[PDB]
Order: C-alpha cells, then sequence, then structure tokens
C-alpha cells in the first residue's frame, strides 16, 4: 500500500464494544513484541488541556537534549501529526512501512483467531508504541484518548502521570458527576508514580487525594506546589513567571493566549522537572524557556486571518466555553461574532446561553461529519455581510477548528 491507501486503511477499522480490560490491544501489542513495556513514558489525561500540556512537556524535554515521542489527538492538518518524534510527524514513507508491519502481525493473529480484530484507535496506539521503540526515543509523551483507566493507551507504567483538570464532558462514557469522571481519570495514577495535576475542584481533589493515598504517589498540585504568580499578554502570546518548591523562573514566554494556558504550561514545567528528577537527567531554566518559546499549538485560540480577523478554538464543553469567554473578554474590547458548533452535547443549550449572554453575535452550527446556520461556512458568510466590523471566533470540537484551518490555510 501507498501512503493514501495506508491512511484510508487506518480509517477503515471497526468500532468494537468497549471492554476496558485492554485485551484486544494487548493481543496486538504482544505480537509486536510488547514495545509498551520498554522505554519510558509520561501519561497525560484531563478534560481540557491534555494536548497543550503534552505538547509543552515534549518541547521542554526536547530542549534539554532528549529524543521525545509525542502521541496526541486529534490531528489538525494531517494524520501524521498524531505520532511525532522531536516534533516531526511520522514521515509518509515511514507510516506506510509501519502500517504494513502492524497489518502483517494483525493478519497472523487473525489466521490463528479467526474473528480477532482491533478498533482504529487501538491499531494506531499499538503502531505508535511500536514506532517509538523502533526509533528508541528516550521518552514518549502519551495523551489519553478518553478517560484514563479504560483508554487503549493505558497499558504502560510511566515515570510521571498528569491530570490537567476534571470538568463535565463525555458523560455516556465517563460518568454524570465530577466524582465519577474523576475516578476514571485517576486510573492513570500508578503505584509510587508521581502525579502532577491542575487546580482541581473539591470533589475531584478528594478522589485524587484518595487515590494517591492508596498508590503512595507524590502529588504536585497547581496553586499548592507550583504556580504562575505573574503573567501578561505579549503579542499573540503571554509572558509569565513560574514558581515551585525550587524557586521562580522569570520571563518565560509561550506563543499561546488564554489564561488557562498558564495552568497547562505550569503543569508541563512541573511535570518535566519531575521527569528529569526521577531519571536523574539535567534540566535548566534555559531548557524550559526555550521549550515554552517553541510551544506552538494549532487551533488553540489561534488567529489564522488578520483581514478579516478570524480566530479558531476547540472549546466545546462548558468548561472550555467558560475559559473561552473569559479569554475573548481579555483579547477583544469590541463587538465580536462567535460561530459555535456545539449543536452536539446536551450541554449545548446552556453553553449557548452563556455565549449569547456575553457576545454581540452568535451563530450555532453542526460539526462537519456529525442563530442557527447549516454550516460554519454559511455562518461566516453571514457574519462578514451583516457584521463586517466584527472579528470572527470559530469554536467547537477541534474537528470543526481543524476543518476550518484546513479550508482556510491548507
Ligand atoms: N486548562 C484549560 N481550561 C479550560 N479550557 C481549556 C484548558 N486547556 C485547554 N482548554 C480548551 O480546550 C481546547 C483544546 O485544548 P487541548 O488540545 O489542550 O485539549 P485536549 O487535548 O484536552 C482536547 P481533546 O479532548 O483531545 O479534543 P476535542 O475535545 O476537541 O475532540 C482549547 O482550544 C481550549 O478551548
Ligand atoms: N481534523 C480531523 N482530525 C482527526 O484526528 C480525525 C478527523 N478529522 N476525521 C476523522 C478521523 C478518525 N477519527 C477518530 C476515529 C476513531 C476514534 C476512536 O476510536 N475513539 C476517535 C476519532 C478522528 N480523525
Ligand atoms: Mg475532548
Ligand atoms: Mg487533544
Amino acid at each position: 500500500m501507498n501512503y493514501t491507501e495506508t491512511v484510508a486503511y487506518i480509517h477503515s477499522f471497526p468500532r468494537l464494544a468497549k471492554t476496558g480490560d485492554h485485551r484486544r490491544i494487548l493481543t496486538l501489542l504482544h505480537a509486536l513484541g510488547n514495545p509498551q513495556q520498554q522505554g519510558r513514558y509520561i501519561h497525560v489525561t484531563g478534560t481540557n488541556g491534555k494536548g497543550s500540556a503534552a505538547n509543552a512537556i515534549a518541547h521542554v524535554l526536547e530542549a534539554s537534549g532528549l529524543t521525545v515521542g509525542l502521541y496526541t489527538s486529534p490531528f489538525i492538518m494531517r494524520f501524521n501529526e498524531r505520532i511525532m518524534i522531536d516534533h516531526e510527524p511520522i514521515p509518509d514513507a515511514a507510516l506506510v512501512n509501519a502500517v504494513a508491519f502492524v497489518r502483517a502481525a494483525l493478519e497472523r493473529l487473525q489466521q490463528q483467531q479467526a474473528d480477532f480484530n482491533v478498533t482504529e484507535f487501538e491499531f494506531i496506539t499499538a503502531l505508535a508504541y511500536w514506532y517509538f521503540r523502533q526509533r528508541q526515543v528516550d521518552v514518549a509523551v502519551i495523551e489519553v484518548g478518553i478517560g484514563g483507566d479504560t483508554d487503549s493507551t493505558n497499558v504502560i507504567t510511566p515515570v510521571v502521570s498528569v491530570l490537567t483538570e476534571v470538568a463535565l464532558d463525555h458523560q455516556k462514557l465517563l460518568g454524570h458527576t465530577i466524582t465519577a469522571i474523576a475516578k476514571h481519570k485517576a486510573g492513570i495514577i500508578k503505584r509510587g508514580i508521581p502525579v502532577v495535576t491542575g487546580n482541581l475542584v473539591p470533589d475531584a481533589a478528594a478522589v485524587v487525594a484518595a487515590k494517591v493515598a492508596t498508590t503512595g504517589s507524590q502529588w504536585l498540585r497547581f496553586d499548592r506546589d507550583f504556580s504562575v504568580p505573574k503573567a501578561k499578554l505579549h503579542g499573540w502570546g503571554q509572558r509569565f513567571t513560574y514558581e515551585d518548591q525550587d524557586g521562580r523562573i522569570s520571563d518565560l514566554e509561550v506563543p499561546l493566549v488564554g489564561d488557562y494556558q498558564q495552568r497547562n504550561m505550569a503543569i508541563a514545567i512541573q511535570t518535566a522537572k519531575v521527569y528529569a528528577k526521577q531519571t536523574e537527567w539535567p534540566l535548566t531554566p534555559q531548557n524550559i524557556r526555550q521549550g515554552l518559546a517553541a510551544s506552538h499549538w494549532p487551533a488553540r485560540l489561534e488567529k489564522i486571518s488578520d483581514t478579516p480577523l478570524i480566530v479558531i478554538d476547540g472549546a466545546h464543553n462548558p468548561d472550555g466555553i467558560n475559559g473561552l469567554i473569559t479569554a475573548l473578554k481579555q483579547l477583544f474590547s469590541q463587538p465580536i461574532t462567535v460561530i459555535a458548533g456545539i449543536l452536539a452535547d446536551k450541554d449545548y443549550a446552556a453553553m449557548a446561553d452563556r455565549l449569547t449572554a456575553a457576545f454581540s453575535t452568535v451563530y450555532l452550527v453542526p460539526v462537519p461529519g456529525t442563530r442557527l446556520k447549516d454550516s460554519w461556512q454559511e455562518a461566516l458568510a453571514a457574519s462578514l455581510n451583516d457584521v463586517p466590523d466584527q472579528p470572527i471566533v470559530i469554536t467547537g470540537s477541534l474537528y470543526l477548528a481543524s476543518a476550518v484551518r484546513q479550508t482556510l490555510l491548507g
């Protein structure tokens, strides 16, 4: 198979039941020589901020001289972005050869167990684990797909775990209460392994304190052990100060806007320091400053057009919507239009009340492959014609942001 066929092959996998015992992926992995049991890992979970945190942790450790695998989702411009090494997406040719190796092993399994199969995410995760070992990365930063305990990625023992935050999202999968969702996320916390977390709402904090008690894990929490005591906009980015039990690193800069990113970044920094410590590896404030400076992350409050002014974002659950509003409020001191593809979660109605309550013009649209408009293209055309003086912010799952970015830029 060539590259195009290979990708199409990856997207052809079935949606199987959700056991949560990882037997399917463990079967494929075993046939791949158990790459998940070799090397080192950093496991990242959380309702919002997983990718931004994972991306920065990788940049900081890369700056310190380590070869780092990064596994994130969803891709924004193209598939290859899901598996990166030192931030270079897996080469087309390399993906073709990788897909062929895994397919061959899969085939051998099916010839021994006639009805055996894996899901698309299971295939990709196994391929990623195998790829990271083939290239012998020093460490792989792994973003959990959904939840924590039952995710296909949860077949590893990391050096450090990360739980950015817990907010309501993915209920028909994780739970209907913060406590329930929290218990699922805490599942990536392992015996004796440190866990770095954001500032968690009380209910979630209790679940985590309870878990660390059982695992005996060292627990570093934003606003307790490490923090961001100062920050300010600096272009389409932020300049801030990080502080933890070792002191302060001043004048740090990240090319990201949104107050919540100060949290994601602080989590990344604390996490990388813990990694370096647990592995007896050198990590300087210079390494950290360099990595943060390189921490570009598409579709995260990204201005992709100046005239007209267009920003895209992936906020689509109430917490993200709340973070989005607060941010937009600090970024614009003029009327703006917001096009939201939140027509998906029940969550929808309340989020829309919050948007229309805070902004001048709000359009609601579906997500590609799912006030009212039939598509984001229609809402944009509407905005540019009825409110030409209003910048446009397009938000919803990253799938909508991605479709918009691909369309307007690639
Ligand atoms: N600490 C934080 N507090 C509040 N909001 C935050 C946040 N960190 C990130 N966000 C919001 O989430 C969006 C995506 O950020 P990230 O890529 O870091 O998220 P995740 O990796 O958790 C997304 P997904 O669940 O993979 O995707 P998908 O759900 O799109 O399928 C941002 O554009 C922003 O709206
Ligand atoms: Mg999500
Ligand atoms: Mg993500």
